[PDB]
């Protein structure tokens, strides 16, 4: 085939490992997103079941493809001398979610909660398919409008999910967790729900709670907008200092604050007005 099974539209991101633009696909003009990450920025490489030197963005992101819309899909990629391609599927109208809290400020708790329990959602589904993705952030998240559907993108820099210790990171600092930024160790599942306490008090306040390291390793979460003492509660439990403090996924789940979540159509009725 070749690369121009695609017609190429603007630049929607860059500043992480690749460069995504807007595309449309030539034979059925299904829109897609299409990143490009230049091989020398990989940092972890990774083989496919059929024996291939590619990213490992391209086996997580193959090991989650399903029905699932919480995950992006991958439809399709290629390698180039200098590069790879990544042919994924867009949503259209979407916003990531740095964008809308940029533009929309802080969320109300109804409208976070129904984020977060997706957030969940999508993770959970990461970890039961053996993905970690180690990078939860606002930018790699996106919202489907119309439908009031998040889902979960950028896999650079990720890993297979293990249950040893982890003793390399190249995710975000500011959401990496503070045994990591002390002793460089972590596991998985404690470190992503430390990512995800991170993910909801941006949510609720607008911001992330913590600049530097002596923030992170201080854990001390100080609240400038006004967020139910529920909410303040799950923030904190996932922001606890020790990794085994820290709640399980079905424990957030199961949290009194994230009871009666709306149905992600319902979201966008209310909250973005279909
Ligand atoms: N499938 C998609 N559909 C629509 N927009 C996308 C898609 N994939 C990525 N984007 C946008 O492009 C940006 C960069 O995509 P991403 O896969 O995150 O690459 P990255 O530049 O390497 N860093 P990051 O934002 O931390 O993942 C995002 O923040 C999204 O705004």
């Amino acid at each position: 085939p070749l690369e121009s099974q695609y017609q190429v539209g603007p630049l929607l991101g860059s500043g992480g490992f690749g460069s995504v633009y807007s595309g449309i696909r030539v034979s059925d003009n299904l829109p897609v997103a299409i990143k490009h990450v230049e091989k020398d920025r990989i940092s972890d490489w990774g083989e496919l079941p059929n024996g291939t030197r590619v990213p490992m963005e391209v086996v997580l992101l193959k090991k989650v493809s399903s029905g699932f819309s919480g995950v992006i899909r991958l439809l399709d990629w290629f390698e180039r001398p200098d590069s790879f391609v990544l042919i994924l599927e867009r949503p259209e109208p979407v916003q990531d979610l740095f964008d809308f809290i940029t533009e929309r400020g802080a969320l109300q708790e109804e409208l976070a909660r129904s984020f977060f329990w997706q957030v969940l959602e999508a993770v959970r589904h990461c970890h039961n398919c053996g993905v970690l993705h180690r990078d939860i952030k606002d930018e790699n998240i996106l919202i489907d409008l119309n439908r009031g559907e998040l889902k979960l993108i950028d896999f650079g820099s990720g890993a297979l999910l293990k249950d040893t210790v982890y003793t390399d990171f190249d995710g975000t600092r500011v959401y990496s967790p503070p045994e990591w930024i002390r002793y460089h160790r972590y596991h998985g599942r404690s470190a992503a729900v430390w990512s995800l306490g991170i993910l909801l008090y941006d949510m609720v306040c607008g911001d992330i709670p913590f600049e530097h390291d002596e923030e992170i390793i201080r854990g001390q979460v100080f609240f400038r907008q006004r967020v139910s003492s529920e909410c303040q509660h799950l923030i904190r439990w996932c922001l606890a200092l020790r990794p085994s403090d820290r709640p399980t996924f079905e424990e957030i789940q199961n949290h009194p604050w994230m009871q009666d979540v709306l149905l992600p159509q319902e979201t966008a009725e209310i909250h973005l007005h279909s």
